[PDB]
């Protein structure tokens, strides 16, 4: 309860856009705290569609538990405005993977691709840990906060609301929605990463999407991946939910590739790329990131 | 490792916060190789130095300004040294103490008062721990992280960059130091617990002036006859005492910082005993919920 600030619109406003969606419009904002004369970078994401006092004490009620998410590797809502609603974090100027790895194509060392796929999957094992099932991880869906350190946000968003190419068979067909659904999902995440940002099922329709997964087809073996590594792909994408592995064994698993990503990764321009170096990552840490 | 070594090319200063005797200090950014993200941070920029010092001393004097790991002492977080010497050290929107006390002049409540001489202390405490010694401790020289933390700052810059002798009359700061440090050029963590006592001084008259009115040239002989600086109307004689403490001529006789430690957060425990301020009881103390959205936001550091 003392882990979610209510704010006024009065004690902050709305600076620069950053992002819109479906789900709302992202902003750089400025909290300015009362009685003192500084101006606070926050991170601002305003809903679509503002809803009755009903509706926002449903949304209070959930910002509740959003706030209450304490982990390196999850995003945690700060503060929340009830006009309309809008959600208040902690600024990253980075931006989402998503874009990131599209804008850094081609240009990203192996370690830092299994060290994001080990992050996201230390965030997603903590939200099964805490039994939030998260039904909409995708790459689009992980912040960066530097380089280094990756966050999932937005956990929860599709229920208090399609993306069929990130969904597990059962979550089509069935609208079931588990922690092994949110494996699936994962596998799809991985391979947009492995893929410097490509589109899922490219061609295909979306509504087409069960007819092939049935049919046994699934996303391809991406170039730089070896085959130790989508092997953990297609298993994420088993039919038997519980087939596939869990968080904690990915955890595992791409722990244990990170230790030597050039055996799992086969990347052009690989041994003298960018890693991370003691002395930036000290410097990236106590500039914006004491956490 | 503890301190990156950044060439011109990466940084840029973007707008001055304010200058002092060391240096002027900016707002700036930095931009990461390979990116298109401008990270905030401060420069303060270094006057020159008197005692004309090598790049490699320089770098032996930072790589100690780097070292210092505690919350409530600023670490040196890089350095520029090309034409000038640049020191990058993480941005603080608060600005200092001193500026901070001066505005909100009156508005501050008793339990912040003493909180930030127990967070001083602490800090202090560590540098003495580390057989560091200050020099220039002031109001001044406090940040705010938050109105909840303060941390040191600028430690090490007076060793470093020294003073020509005429500053000793008129830089020096002369109403801070310890006499020996006046007389002798002494520096002790006793001479630190004298500039300590001044600083608590400055909090407790909501950043007024120390001597005003003495010309600095004429300390020296006031402290020598007994003179100390008078009692400040919202101190109780318990909070004055120790102030004074600090300003005996004989160093050994001074508190320990560590003993600063234990007495202030006593009186943290009972503010309302120790300081005596018009309407403290509708003086904002910080609800959890306050105190968890700051250190979210802009605080994520360990205590
Ligand atoms: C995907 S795009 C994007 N980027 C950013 C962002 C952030 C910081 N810096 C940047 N910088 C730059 C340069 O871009 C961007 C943001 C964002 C901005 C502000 C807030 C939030 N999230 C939350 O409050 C939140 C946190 C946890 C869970 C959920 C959350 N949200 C919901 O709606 C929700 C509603 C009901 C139920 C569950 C929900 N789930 C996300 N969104």
């Amino acid at each position: 309860q003392a882990l979610l600030r209510i704010l006024k619109e009065t004690e902050f406003k709305k600076i620069k856009v950053l992002g819109s969606g479906a789900f709302g419009t992202v902003y750089k904002g400025l909290w300015i705290p009362e009685g003192e004369k500084v101006k606070i970078p926050v991170a601002i994401k305003e809903l679509r569609e503002a809803t009755s006092p009903k509706a926002n004490k449903e949304i209070l009620d959930e910002a509740y538990v959003m706030a209450s998410v304490d982990n390196p590797h999850v995003c945690r809502l700060l503060g929340i405005c009830l006009t309309t609603v809008q959600l208040i974090m902690q600024l990253m100027p980075f931006g989402c993977l998503l874009d990131y790895v599209r804008e850094h194509k081609d240009n990203i060392g192996s370690q830092y691709l299994l060290n994001w796929c080990v992050q996201i999957a230390k965030g997603m094992n903590y939200l099964e840990d805490r039994r939030l099932v998260h039904r909409d991880l995708a790459a689009r869906n992980v912040l960066v906060k530097t380089p280094q350190h990756v966050k999932i946000t937005d956990f929860g968003l599709a229920k208090l609301l399609v993306p069929i190419k990130w969904m597990a068979l059962e979550s089509i067909l069935h609208r079931i929605y588990t922690h092994q659904s949110d494996v699936w999902s994962y596998g799809v995440t991985v391979w947009e990463l492995m893929t410097f940002g490509s589109k899922p099922y490219d061609g295909i329709p979306a509504s087409e999407i069960s007819s092939i997964l049935e049919k046994g087809e699934r996303l391809p073996q991406p170039p730089i991946c070896t085959i130790d590594v989508y092997m953990i792909m297609r298993k994420c994408w088993m039919i038997d939910a519980d087939s596939r592995p869990k968080f904690r064994e990915l955890i595992i698993e791409f722990s244990k590739m990170a230790r030597d990503p050039q055996r799992y990764l086969v990347i052009q321009g690989d041994e003298r790329m960018h890693l991370p170096s003691p002395t930036d990552s000290n410097f990236y840490r106590a500039l914006m990131d004491e956490e």
